[PDB]
């Protein structure tokens, strides 16, 4: 379960929690750094930390917010995983601070696991959500530390649940909504696996200072192809409504915050195709070809159990 | 006579636009602080910078982030209307320090436009997103800038033309989902009401260094007497299904950005009812009981236009 030390940072958000538990499980040393908090006001997160110290990871309390708590923890490891939120993607100017002044850090991953930054094509507001990203890896290529940036595009539980429905929790039985012409390949991979092809990636020099792509071949489809899928599953037809480029934006500008970078994200994803409209370069690698070892579930999978 | 000369950042913006229109229509002079129009990208902007030019509106040229544009637009006017997007709040401070040089402003108008953040009972992400206008708030009030916080609380074309149903667009026909038990109140207001009642204040000294309530007492309803009043009107009756507190936190948790900060809001509002949960204090004041002039659209008005 290989050796070095890392510490995540933001271990109970979204996709952080896969992360933190992925590190346990291909057994590193894992740190979690924590800030004060009132745990009845934030009951499922103490929850959620509970149940890591009850797996083994190592709390370090801390905020980014504190240098003297950054550096400390920063000292401690070998690489440092950010896992944060939107409200503080600009304040890992901390951590690179840190990560500068110490020096003993073998390889940071920033607060990424969605579209790759640098290859979008977005519209506001979600042109200035990836843009604040862009910005923080300037910031971590400036300062010359070891990256690694991990682009694991669609959440199986957000967008596959939902067949790409706004406001669902479960497939459609009856209707969908296919923004654009609905051929776009957008890729899908349940966050279990984004966890494990991250922590991987950590100490592989294949991956060093690149961005790690996460284009899963049986996760990789059109939501004609989605949708198709699953009305063949559910043994049934889906009454389907198109929305064309234009009336999406139409509804992006008439559509107040923060619903308004829901439905930008989704232009990107699914009427541009940002997600399998470009190549890998030079300074790209695919987590399939390095780790094809690593069994992820499919979308065929993930779907045979809402049926 | 002299009339007082309106600055407004942010014209294009979701409500903006409407504040725009109503400086315009109650015959104010209006100054739009633009920084481009963009050749082929935002159009529908360009189009609605033409619009205001058209009924009257002077562009002045500059940003948020060039201070001198923003000194030089300050010092021509009288009032200061913001109506930035979420993303750039926290960036208001530049206009803080632009105002605070020219000494001559007379009102500035924060963008606000919804909750009163400083009487909200809010979880994460929510409470940070609240909070980054109240730290706005503190620093008008740090420097001594005269102000009016509009506390407009919720947009009908988000929440009442959908009956607080994220998904959007029209009122359900079938069913509802109603968060904690439908009986915290809620005051819906039509953006266009919002641009009026933002004017005639600006110069009112009934508002000076007031929060402006809109609690219209038409449009103030709990989300169980929305759906009796909708019920009626389509004369037929819908399916209710109540989440509770417990599972509205949980499903916050368990959903990633932006749409964890959409079911943050949805609990301030519809579960802690923190629109309608406290009492207007001495430095306070309501919109209808201030401005009986408005003929405000009502609630049943607005959503007599769905049936």
């Amino acid at each position: 379960g290989s050796r070095s030390r890392i510490l995540l940072i933001g271990a109970t958000g979204y996709i952080g929690r896969h992360v933190a538990k992925a590190s346990l499980d291909l057994g590193h040393p894992t740190f979690l750094l924590v800030r004060e908090s009132t745990a009845s006001s934030n009951s499922e997160k103490a929850q959620l930390l509970e149940s890591f110290k009850a797996s083994g990871a190592n709390i370090v309390h801390g905020s980014i917010d504190d240098h003297a708590s950054l550096v400390e923890a920063v000292k401690n490891v070998d690489v440092v995983i950010s896992t944060v939120g939107s409200l503080q993607i600009e304040s890992q100017v901390n951590i690179i601070k840190a990560i500068k002044e110490v020096g003993t850090v073998k390889r940071f991953f920033p607060s990424e696991f969605g579209n790759d930054v640098d290859n979008v094509h977005a519209v506001e507001p979600a042109k200035s959500v990836f843009e604040v990203k862009a910005k923080v890896r300037r910031a971590i290529e400036a300062e010359g530390i070891p990256y690694t940036y991990v682009s694991s595009n669609c959440f199986a539980g957000y967008f596959l649940r939902s067949l790409a429905q706004a406001g669902l929790t479960a497939p459609p039985r009856d209707k969908v909504v296919i923004l654009g012409d609905g051929n776009a390949r957008v890729v899908f991979v349940k966050e279990e696996d984004i966890g494990t092809f991250t922590i991987k990636a950590v100490d592989d020099p294949r991956t060093l200072n690149k961005t790690l792509y996460l284009r899963l071949p049986a996760n990789t489809l059109s939501l004609n192809e989605l949708v198709a899928l699953w009305e063949k599953k559910i043994d049934k037809t889906l009454e389907k409504a198109y929305v064309p480029e234009e009336e999406v934006l139409k509804l992006i500008a008439d559509t107040p915050f923060p619903a308004n970078i829901s439905i930008a994200i989704s232009h990107s994803i699914f009427v541009k195709g940002d997600q399998t409209n470009f190549e890998i370069g030079p300074a790209g690698v695919e987590a399939s070809q390095l780790y094809p070892d690593v069994k992820y579930t499919t979308v065929d999978e993930y779907l045979s159990n809402f049926v």
